[PDB]
């Protein structure tokens, strides 16, 4: 928000407005950086950003503090080597080459297309990249008429989401990211549980409408009582929820589920990629923004 407003204090008391990113700006696959972009936390433009810009503003910003991004990090500076084929240093070249497929990009997203999502055709591929309303809705009608949700609810999103692109994706692309996706699924609950509960810490709850709020307009919900946690979120409390996520109950199974979906899941851990292995080229489309309201400067 505007700097004046005061609507981040006491929690951020030096913000900045949000504006739309433009035709030739980068933008992620990631709700949380194309936050950060779109308020000048890190380069509105989306290049040549470095690890302390993205921890500074991580921390400062949204309550997340160094530990929960570390390996984040790591395989973003990774993915940047193999898409430009050169050490890209300390300066991220930008957001967009995070889209890279089968990489830190992965399958079965909350709220993004897959590469090869319902492609006629398998030399074809689709935006993985920008939100997309119809995927991120086939998240949220699993938790339909609800306010707050859980961890085992969590569990049923996802899964959910792992049946669709199966079912949907080019025969032979479909590839499960268990890892991957429930540090994101420990992320949404780090972010945007209901820290107004006296269990917060515990047994966090996601307040559904702040996570929409999140995802389809990528700017924080302060008009909706959130604040950036306080303190700060931790990887532990990621990391836990994580593993609480894949260890909950399945009480619906959807059919067409990969082998070893329901159980734990594995460590995420540094990517690598073969020398010899050319990237996937990126979607080039626009980046998205909010249209259905446009937002203004302090929303
Ligand atoms: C340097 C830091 C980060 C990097 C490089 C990064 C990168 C990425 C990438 C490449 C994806 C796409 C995965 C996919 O869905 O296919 C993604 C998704 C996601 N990220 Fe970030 N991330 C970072 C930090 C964070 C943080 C701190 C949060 C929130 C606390 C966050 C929240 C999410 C969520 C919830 C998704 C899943 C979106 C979906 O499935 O639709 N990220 N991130
Ligand atoms: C974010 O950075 C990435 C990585 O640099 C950009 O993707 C790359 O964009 C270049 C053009 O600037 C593409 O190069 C072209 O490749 C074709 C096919 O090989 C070649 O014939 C052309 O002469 C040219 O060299 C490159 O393919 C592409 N990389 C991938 C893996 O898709 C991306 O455009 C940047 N996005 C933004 C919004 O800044
Ligand atoms: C991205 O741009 C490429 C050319 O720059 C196209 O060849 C790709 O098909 C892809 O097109 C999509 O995004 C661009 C934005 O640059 C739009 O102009 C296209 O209409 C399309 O949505
Ligand atoms: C915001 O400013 C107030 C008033 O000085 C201060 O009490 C508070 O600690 C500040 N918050 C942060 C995150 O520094
Ligand atoms: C997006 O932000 C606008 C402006 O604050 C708000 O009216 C709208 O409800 C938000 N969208 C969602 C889905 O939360
Ligand atoms: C989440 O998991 C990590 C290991 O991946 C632990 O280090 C952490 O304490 C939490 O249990
Ligand atoms: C790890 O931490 C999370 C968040 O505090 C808990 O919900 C979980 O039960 C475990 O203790
Ligand atoms: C979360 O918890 C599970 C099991 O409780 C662990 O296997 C995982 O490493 C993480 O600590
Ligand atoms: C785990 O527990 C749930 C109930 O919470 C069962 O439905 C499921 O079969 C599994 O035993
Ligand atoms: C069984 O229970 C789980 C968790 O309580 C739900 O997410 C699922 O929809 C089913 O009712
Ligand atoms: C749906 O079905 C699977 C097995 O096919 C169970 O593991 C799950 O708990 C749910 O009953
Ligand atoms: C229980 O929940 C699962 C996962 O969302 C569905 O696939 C199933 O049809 C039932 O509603
Ligand atoms: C989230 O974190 C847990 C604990 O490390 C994993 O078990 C899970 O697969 C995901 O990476
Ligand atoms: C990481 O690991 C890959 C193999 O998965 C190597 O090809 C790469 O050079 C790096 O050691
Ligand atoms: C990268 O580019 C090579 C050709 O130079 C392909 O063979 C490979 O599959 C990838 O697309
Ligand atoms: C986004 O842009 C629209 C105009 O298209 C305004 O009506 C709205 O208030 C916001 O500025
Ligand atoms: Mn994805």
């Amino acid at each position: 928000q505007e700097p004046g407003s005061g609507i981040g204090y006491p929690y951020d008391n030096n913000t900045l407005p949000y504006v739309a990113p433009g035709p030739t700006d980068s933008r992620a696959p990631c709700p949380a950086l194309n936050a950060l972009a779109n308020h000048g936390y890190i380069p509105h433009d989306g290049r040549a950003i470095s690890r302390e810009t993205l921890q500074n503003a991580f921390l400062n910003h949204m309550g997340i503090a160094n530990s929960v991004i570390e390996l984040a990090l790591t395989n973003a500076f990774v993915v940047c080597e193999y898409v430009t084929g050169s050490d890209c240093g300390d300066s991220l070249v930008n957001l967009t080459l995070l889209a890279e497929p089968h990489a830190f990009e992965h399958d079965h997203s909350f709220s993004r297309k897959d590469y090869k999502q319902g492609v006629a055709n398998s030399n074809d591929f689709i935006d993985n990249r920008n939100f997309d309303a119809e995927t991120f809705q086939t998240s949220l009608d699993v938790v339909a008429g609800k306010t707050h949700f859980d961890y085992a609810d969590m569990n049923e999103i996802r899964l959910q989401r792992e049946s669709l692109s199966n079912e949907l994706d080019f025969p032979g692309w479909f590839t499960e990211s268990k890892p991957i996706q429930n540090v994101e699924s420990g992320f949404i609950f780090a972010l945007v549980s209901d820290f107004n509960l006296p269990d917060n810490d515990e047994n966090p709850l996601v307040r559904i409408d702040w996570w929409k709020y999140w995802f389809t307009n990528e700017s924080f919900p302060y008009h909706l009582g959130w604040h950036p946690p306080s303190p700060a979120r931790e990887i532990e409390f990621v990391t836990s929820a994580s593993s609480a996520v894949l260890a909950a109950s399945v009480t619906s199974t959807p059919s067409s589920l990969p082998s070893g979906a329901i159980g734990p899941g594995a460590e995420a851990v540094p990517l690598s990629f073969a020398s010899t292995m050319t990237p996937f080229l990126l979607a080039t489309n626009a980046p998205y923004y909010a249209q259905d309201p446009t937002l203004g400067p302090n929303d």
